[PDB]
């Protein structure tokens, strides 16, 4: 059940089941820190197999063999898709460059090619990890394009149609809600009216912008850094070649992957990482302001707010009979804090770069990906499990609206700041309606009050 | 416009004559123009050098110090140490990384002062040398460190555990005043069971308590001082006994158990200490946010928020919305929390980036820790004096939100929780009490004898 | 000594005669002791306030305020603007996280300078109405953001990205300046193949133009200004254009495009422009650390280090170890890029904390930007102009390091990868050049032939 | 292949060859955050067993069948010792109270305790998930016991082993290098020396000190919430329950658990969980200093420091022949940051307790277990494969040390640091040694330098 292959430090047995070589058996016993949960995320293999993929196609204007050229492509497709996920066994925490895991591709897409040729698995023959899947090709211009790949993938398949779903959500029901007048509040005191759809439109446009953060980090993530070899001089790969590879990946995802500039600063640094974590940060910030509202708005049913109805997804708790929690705003303000601690540890990985390399490749793609499918997944269960179906409470909010002691703002154009403030002093310490504590101090008469303070008339300015 | 002439090796500098600061200062200004007077070495850096150099002043008397020198650099000393000198330090934390050009304005203004005391020409390094007499037996490299180490353990005695003992107090009060008043419990928001107020200030008594006992068990390694370490830990061109002898001098003048750092490589190397200080302040930072966003939400309306409690008064309301009134001191106390944070993450930033024999990140990381401690301390004080000691509870809101709150049927749990729960949802549905006889699980007795808030507040 | 007595509904309050503010201001020093002067609301704020209530004084001729009263107000409001008054601000930012106390300050001073300057009393709001000419038609909730976009969007113009510019030219001209010197590449730290010193530049002259777009692309939310939201954000109580004709005023007074916020309750409700704007300075003190960083290694020695760069020497050597000189400005740009992002969290921190209309954290965001955008300006016009302009090759180490090393071998790669790791391997065992003819792989004429660095810069 | 059971939503399909039930059904439809990374951590899920098991033995004493009561701590046991680890299928982004993983384990320990007593699975006959696996329980209090006994267990088990393998490792090298004498630099500058035994003190007090910053972080991880049931007070629960289930915990773990002395702070905050991360994150700030400095020490084999000869564990790269990297130091620094992150996202869900329950919890268990097992594996595999094996580059060290500038400072008691000076700047700006400087400047004699000039002498103050 195990085939033997060997290193310069000893024979290893490797599964027959498996298509990884000596370089990745070698890998798993010398970087076992934490388990299986740390691997490799798949978005980052699966982008390796998008790139061996164009490279192997582009190489054949360089002398690759075009019946080794297709194997390697066929492989490296299948690796691409997720159908050789099993053959990844290593952890985030290997190599800075993510050499270990390059080398894990250039092993499996090889092994695999061997097999689709009738080949020997472990031979090396016809189809050689380094000579042929490898070829043009450095760890440190590779890692970096598979992180940039990958990034691009996540926002556009998951995190954007995320928050696409929630904005469309929050919409709709600033839209349905745009009639309800409830009270103000700022520093969580009572203040002056505005429409729920007017609070909801808040949310609406902190997501649109969220979208807009996302989308202006992105030109930066389109470049990718295939072609820059060892320290970014191109050395022992073909002019063009970084050009043809860009080119290649963009046909095969058709998002506008192109060369970067400067692959000094692609290898160097991972600029572009720190910089779309730190627009997912904004996300989380303007996510926990949405949750944290719903959560208040929704708190009761008697003893709370008691402004917003949440849907019930589970049954109430056995402990306190029928009792039932806003447990989606929890989930969605959990990944918030996730999100802004990922950040930091993207920022201190893009701040240690030395020289030619930054080796905290692996730790920041991680972290940049841990974010994004969060910060999706949470949007999407957040929209369909809670805002699509909240009602408002126009009994409860009519009254907690009409009782505000700050409705006599209204009054401050009318009789003045001062004796505005006097009324609202005399009704709160009298347990009074504002009206008749104005006609009480004789201020105002009972039908300039109902002329003067109308909630409909103090939703915009005059 | 007053200025006399002093000289470097890269030239003359015109030095204001009522600055007691010399060449090595001047040169320090031009060269590190890196953000405004805000920037400039906290003043409790300033007055730890003050001690330091005091402590090293009369120590050198036993390796070959003239009494004379030695006792008019201890005046000068104890001038910039009681916080006399302030205005001769001109330079930012922006500077060297080891704190060079601060430790030279010290011995600057030390050497001019103490000069000056001995009638001498204010410039003319006679008869006190900045180097050969103030600096003697010293580095910027072990005198820096030992200058945060003494910044740090005084602004943690004088002002952060002062502060949070004062919070401490006034919400035990509180929490006693509050004993027999029951309230509602809140989880996730959501209308829970009953718990006095007394007891849900008590949370609040023992998170301050342990933030007070994680900053004592943050001190041990602070009590640590780097001086005798020298250039690089090994005490090159220092006399056996100075490093022991500094620390027991520090330690009788401020009354704090300083000794010796048993590693002067670790010492120099790293600020891991001023780390584990930042986590403890960290963790305090979280236990005070809680605590201040539950006080601002539980006063919060008066009619269409919890209204739980009635925060003092201290400030006039609002013109804008007439007499509106803002939980004021909650806000200044959540903000300074948000803060502590970031800084613990500039100080954690900095304690990483050590190269070899020395950490370069000095100034920055004692800048952050002193500037937390500071705000800690003076948010402590102020939230209580200006809150805490003042909060009333509103009895009558509080009783009502109490009684009407369907979860006191967790009390029929064990007497008769499916039964409990549709008891719950048709009084909710109907808007009537927990009336809902009417289901005919219990009798009107029965229910008087089951549902007595006063015995739901501990087990049985 | 000379004081004036005002009022406030608390009681009766000395105002120093030679101040400006009146009884909500000196009410306020009374209720937010925390932090000393250093803590004070930054100045780039209270000129933006000067700018803002300018702009409102002049516009609100339009909504029935008295000409002599407005050009008055105006006239006071310049001089806040111009910095001519920044002793009558004593507040801090650890107030009210509206900025109340703030907005108060700046309505107090313009009425009495106004009051002065029409010969009036001092604290007498007689003709010029603190609350009802210099806040007319305004809330602090509206007032405080704007300020805060009004002080980001000018520091970033007037500091932070001309500091950048600067950086960003002297780093180009010293690429092309060692266009030609070939250097050994370290990746891992190890020796890796070569590159030209000018390629390695122009890698931080990449990252300091991307840190510049990053910047600028992070301003277009900044330009948005809540001024028109009032209270809550619905504009109660202000009229119709206010919030466009203010805006349009700003933006001719600073000649920058500031427009209305679109949404008025996202506007106070969130600062997540202020967060955006933070992500970007983290961003560009990722790649300023990175810079700084590896000049600093790169400049070590001068004997027992890399010792491939000569930064210029701006301070005297030490007297603790004779005439040993050091990287002083990479220490003051690492240690401000540390702090910035430890500020990015206390910014993060405040605007994921938020609540309902209004976000009271207002003051603590604005003050990290502003300590972010100062830090990073200045540090980068200093690391500019006192090291990088003056950077010059060590060219006769540099080219012993380059043609000593073993990884010129990778040049055979495509000619004899297995041979060469015998080559290199062999030369490394033996203390000998790549004479190891002796393995017999390639004549003295080939390996003259194949292994020249100034081939292996560039793709074939 | 599946059973059927129902909740007030409807039928749900359970997998017959799986322990729990309808609530854990239901809760894997409503949480679809991350895919089975994102499952709760395996300590928490075992502390579980270990808290159920305690709480069934306790509660005899308090009226549960001796029979059930057997059968669900035989069940818990299995939970702990991770036999039923595939029957967990639920993400860490759940309810903020960790009421769904709660849930899950009452209902596998009740199907598991169920078929020991030959009773049908999803029955709830005669092992009642809420009756009797959850007696005198709620979430609000069992969560944080979970929380507490699985970051105690890892401590103890993991991280604190992991770090005493390091101080070890560093000590014996430190005892190896006592007598080479090398150059010490301050700001990266040559300086003057100190022995390589000494550089690494340095390093083995940094992890002794870390170890005893842990330990200081570990009386209030002690501290179980056990007793507090739903908001504190204990409702619904019997008097010494509290001091029982913390005594028999103790007893099952040989760790000195004990009751939470005020259940309100208990269950409100995790003020413990975020001293506990403040500890591993200066714990960090020391394995980042040493770890970097072994790589830099390690740089060359020519152009860079090259005082250190580190272990080759895997073979040389391809693309540049023979280059071998310090990628334990990679590891090792990459763990230091991600720990730094994570101890933002702590921080985060510590500072945002509501009333009666801090509802960050599963966040916050997550991130701490995630620091420590990554500090524990990164200690060992740091220490294994590469402390063990470091050498002194002895030439290269001695060269390094004696041509350094600043050997001239051990002249400052004898000619003055003017004059030392004076002999520095004139060696490096003709290039030559101090000794032939001084003697052609006249400052003192061949003899005088080298009586007053050696390194042997500059290691101690005098
Ligand atoms: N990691 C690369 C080499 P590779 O491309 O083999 O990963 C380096 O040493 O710089
Ligand atoms: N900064 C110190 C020496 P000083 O004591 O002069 O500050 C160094 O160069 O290592
Ligand atoms: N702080 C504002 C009102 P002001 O404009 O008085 O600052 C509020 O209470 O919401
Ligand atoms: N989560 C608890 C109830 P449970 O114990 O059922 O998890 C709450 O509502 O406070």
């Amino acid at each position: 059940s195990f085939r033997i292959e060997y290193d310069t430090f000893g024979e290893l047995k490797v599964p027959n089941d498996k298509y990884y070589g000596a370089q990745t058996v070698r890998s798993t016993m010398n970087f076992k820190i934490g388990g299986v949960t740390e691997r490799m995320p798949t978005p980052v293999i699966k982008a390796f197999g998008i790139l061996k993929r164009a490279a192997a196609e582009v190489n054949q204007d360089y002398g690759l063999d075009p019946k080794i050229a297709n194997a390697i492509m066929k492989a490296a497709d299948e690796v691409a898709e997720g159908k050789l996920n099993d053959h990844f066994p290593l952890v985030v925490w290997q190599t800075g460059s993510g050499t270990q895991t390059n080398m894990n591709v250039n092993e499996v897409i090889s092994n695999r090619a061997i097999e689709m040729l009738g080949g020997e698995l472990g031979s090396k023959i016809p189809v050689h990890p380094n000579d042929h899947v490898n070829k043009s090709q450095s760890s440190n211009d590779t890692f970096p394009t598979a992180m940039h790949i990958a990034a691009a993938i996540e926002v556009h398949e998951v995190l954007l149609p995320g928050l696409q779903k929630l904005h469309d959500a929050l919409d709709a029901k600033s839209k349905e809600f745009a009639q309800i007048i409830k009270i103000g509040r700022t520093h969580t005191q009572d203040a002056v009216p505005l429409t729920l759809g007017q609070e909801f439109s808040g949310y609406v446009q902190q997501v649109k912008y969220a979208m807009t953060r996302i989308k202006a980090a992105m030109p930066r993530i389109y470049e990718l850094a295939a072609g820059g070899t060892a320290v970014g001089t191109g050395l022992n790969t073909r002019i063009g070649f970084a050009e043809k590879v860009a080119a290649k990946v963009a046909a095969l995802t058709g998002l506008p992957f192109v060369t970067a500039p400067n692959k000094f600063e692609a290898l160097a640094a991972h600029d572009a990482l720190v910089e779309l974590s730190g627009a997912m940060n904004t996300t989380a910030c303007s996510l926990m302001k949405i949750a944290n509202d719903i959560r208040f708005l929704g708190s009761g049913p008697r003893s709370g707010l008691g402004e917003l109805i949440l849907p019930e997804n589970e049954p109430g708790s056995s402990i306190m009979p029928g009792k039932v929690n806003p447990t989606q705003c929890e989930a969605m303000t959990m990944v918030a804090a996730q999100v802004m601690g990922n950040h930091v540890a993207v920022t201190v990985g893009g701040s240690n770069g030395h020289f030619e390399l930054n080796v905290f490749k692996p730790m920041m793609i991680k972290n940049v990906l841990h974010s994004a499918r969060l910060l999706g997944d949470a949007s999407v269960s957040f929209t369909e499990n809670c805002v699509v179906g909240i009602q408002a409470n126009t009994e409860r909010i009519n009254k907690l609206m009409n009782e505000s002691l700050m409705l006599v703002t209204a009054l401050n154009p009318h009789i003045g700041y001062d004796k505005a403030a006097k009324i609202a002093k005399t009704a709160h310490k009298n347990g009074s309606t504002l009206k008749e504590t104005a006609i009480e101090l004789g201020y105002l008469t009972a039908e300039q009050f109902d002329e003067w303070v109308k909630p409909k008339d103090m939703l915009g300015p005059k």
